């Protein structure tokens, strides 16, 4: 079977587009990405177009990873179409749970992508107004979550 995983933030600007990049380089690595399908959106208005912040393009690079995402909200349709959609924060669970419900067929299990940490840092906490160590954080949670998630789900 194929798989889907929409990973969201609030503005798909910082965390989320980190997220998505991770578990694309994990699942390629596997040589398994011809059975996911993986994309990342954001709750808000904020930033849709826009190219992922400077300094998350500057860790995915430290990393050995690009993306070419653009930031894009999450749509009702995103509720009916991925199997998984995994979230940064609590604020972000709320949003998604309750743009749910207006969803006749919500097919998605909505989580904490943070639930999946086996160093159980739960909340993967917005670098924006922050520096670049707190991006490295995050993108550090995210391998963690994300291998834990792929080993789970695979």
């Amino acid at each position: 079977v194929t798989k889907s995983v929409l990973f969201v933030c609030l503005g798909n600007i910082c965390r989320s587009p980190i997220a998505e990049a991770v578990f694309r380089k994990l699942v390629t690595d596997q040589n398994i990405s011809d059975n996911w399908v993986i994309d990342s959106g954001a709750v808000s208005d904020y930033e849709v177009g826009r190219s992922p912040d400077p300094r998350a393009v500057s860790c995915l690079r430290n990393h050995g990873i690009n993306t070419a995402h653009k930031a894009r909200q999450v749509t009702k349709e995103d509720f009916v179409t991925f199997d998984y959609i995994l979230c940064m924060d609590e604020s972000n669970l709320r949003d998604l749970n309750r743009k749910s419900n207006q969803v006749k067929n919500c097919r998605a299990k909505i989580e904490l992508l943070g639930s999946y940490d086996p160093q159980k840092q739960l909340i993967i906490e917005d670098p924006y107004y922050g520096n670049d160590a707190d991006f490295e954080t995050v993108y550090q949670q995210c391998v963690r979550c994300c291998r834990a998630f792929l080993e789970k789900v695979r």
